[PDB]
C-alpha cells in the first residue's frame, strides 16, 4: 500500500521508445502499455513523467525507428491530458527533478499515487519470457 | 451593446486560442478557416508577449515539435500594421495581460485600424465552439 516514492520505483514500469518501437505492432499493445508509465519529451528541452491511459489512432502514419505506425499513447501528467505519438518517448530514465514535479502535479491535481504493489503487479503482468 | 467595438480584454479572450488548441487542431479537416479571425498570445522574445490576430496559416521550412505531434506550419499573425508568420510552438497558453491588451489597441490606433465589435467576437466565438 506504500505510495510510490522513488524514480527507481517508478522506473520498473517505464517503457522506453525502443520497446514501443520493438511492440507497437503487437496484438495485445494497449493492454501491455496502459498503466505503465513514459519519460514524454514535450518540446523545448523539456521532459516528463507521464502515465500511458490508453492508447489511439493519430491522424498521420509516422517513422518510428525503423517502422511506421499510427499509435499515439494517451498521455497524463496530473491533470494534463494529451495524446503523444511514440516518437517523443525518451530512451532514458526520469531524473529526480522530473519525479519530483510528477508527484507535485498528482497532489496538486487530488490524484492518489500508484502503490508499489500496484506498480509490482503491472511490472509482473508484463514480463517477457 | 453587440456593435460597441471591443474594449476590455476579457471580451477579446474570447477568441483567443491557446498553443495546446491549436495542437488538438492543427492536422484536422478547415483549421486555416477555423482560426483565421482567432487571437493568440503570442512570444516574441525576451520574456515578452503580444496580442495578435490570426490572418492565415502557411508552411514553413522548419519540422518541429508541437506538443504532442509534429507540423511545419506557421501562423500569420497581425498587430496593428506589423505582419509576420510566427510558429506555432511561440504561442502562449496564458491569458493576455490587460497590459498587453492595451498595447495592442495602442497599436491598432496608431495604424489607423478599427477593433473588432462584440457582435463580431461573438459571431466568431460561436463559430469555434466545441460539440
Amino acid at each position: 500500500s506504500q505510495p510510490v516514492s522513488l524514480p527507481e520505483e517508478l522506473n520498473r514500469v517505464r517503457l522506453s521508445r525502443h520497446k514501443l518501437e520493438r511492440w507497437c505492432h503487437m496484438p495485445f499493445f494497449a493492454k501491455t502499455v496502459t498503466g505503465c508509465f513514459v519519460r514524454i519529451g514535450i518540446g523545448n528541452p523539456v521532459y516528463r513523467v507521464a502515465e500511458i491511459t490508453g492508447v489511439v489512432e493519430t491522424a498521420k502514419v509516422y517513422q518510428l525507428g525503423g517502422t511506421r505506425t499510427n499509435k499515439g499513447l494517451q498521455l497524463r501528467h496530473g491533470n494534463d491530458q494529451r495524446v503523444f505519438r511514440l516518437e517523443f518517448v525518451s530512451n532514458q530514465e526520469f531524473t529526480e527533478s522530473e519525479f519530483m514535479k510528477w508527484k507535485e502535479a498528482m497532489f496538486s491535481a487530488g490524484m492518489q499515487l500508484p502503490t508499489l504493489d500496484e506498480i509490482n503487479k503491472k511490472e509482473l503482468s508484463i514480463k517477457e519470457a
